[PDB]
C-alpha cells in the first residue's frame, strides 16, 4: 500500500517517513523540513 510521506510535503517530525526517493530537506523561507527528491 502507500505507507510513506509523497514529495513537497512537511516532514518536521517525520523525516524516515519521506517516500522512497525523498530526503527530509530543511527550508529557510519555509522554516519548515520537507521531503525533496535526491538524485
Amino acid at each position: 500500500g502507500n505507507e510513506c510521506i509523497r514529495k513537497w510535503l512537511s516532514c518536521v517530525d517525520r523525516k524516515n517517513d519521506c517516500c522512497e526517493g525523498l530526503e527530509c530537506w530543511k527550508r529557510r523561507g519555509n522554516k519548515s523540513s520537507v521531503c525533496v527528491p535526491i538524485t
